[PDB]
């Protein structure tokens, strides 16, 4: 399974490297953890510092503490059981948004959030970078 | 084993995604094969398709040649071009072996990307090949996206 890890992060670091465009580029990326790593219920949101610029979905309140203290949040069994992960989105300093979705799970679990946490991280720095054209763009 | 793989793509994904100036981008990158995968003596060259001059030259941290050339680089002159690696898996003329992916974007390969292995018993060179094509190409990727970048920027 660490090969299908491998594949994903590689898949993903594609999708990001060849495109400054998030609001295209995530449902790509929910599709692939979707159907490699088999998370689903998936969910993007990110704020811009000033204030809500992007959010994205999963086909078919926690998240709250992962603004304020900016770690990973993780419940093991909702009710083989559910897990709901909440990894939050953190460049600049500061957390700009958080990063959800549900793994039914047999399997380790803190694996599947520290990867979940490895895409996060790239989804933040996409977003500063989109960012950082779009402020050239508005200079000229 | 492939928890460092994992984590090298990880942290050179981490670059490749924070700017598209490749000059910049590449010296890190360089560093974490080294210092992760140990590799060395690791080397970029991308070309202008038209002028055949190199638009990009990078290379690793320690000892080339007085002339600059890799020994395996003047070997494999410019079979890169075929879009396929090569690889020697000596270069003797433990093994050293001698890497050499090509960096396709838009149909066409620009570049190339060559690497040098001290390889043995415990470790597979088809493996450390494979890994290459994928920073290979996730170079590419931000070439292009670069390029995209600039022409957008002249209208």
């Amino acid at each position: 399974d660490l090969k299908v890890e491998i594949e994903t992060l590689y898949e993903v670091s594609k999708i990001l490297s060849s495109s400054l465009n998030l609001e295209t580029t995530v449902p790509y990326i929910f599709r692939l953890l979707k159907k490699l790593m088999g998370f689903e219920r998936l969910t993007l949101t990110i704020y811009d510092p000033s204030t809500i610029v992007v959010r994205a979905t999963s086909s078919g309140g926690i998240t709250g503490k992962v603004w304020k203290h900016g770690v990973p949040i993780v419940i093991p069994d909702i009710s083989k059981k559910i897990a709901f992960i909440a990894v939050p989105i953190k460049s600049g300093g500061k957390v700009i948004g958080v990063l959800s979705a549900d793994k039914e799970i047999n399997d380790s679990l803190d694996e599947y959030t520290r990867f979940l946490s490895m895409i996060a991280t790239l989804i933040a720095n996409s977003f500063s970078l989109e960012r950082k054209v779009q402020a050239e763009r508005k200079s000229l």
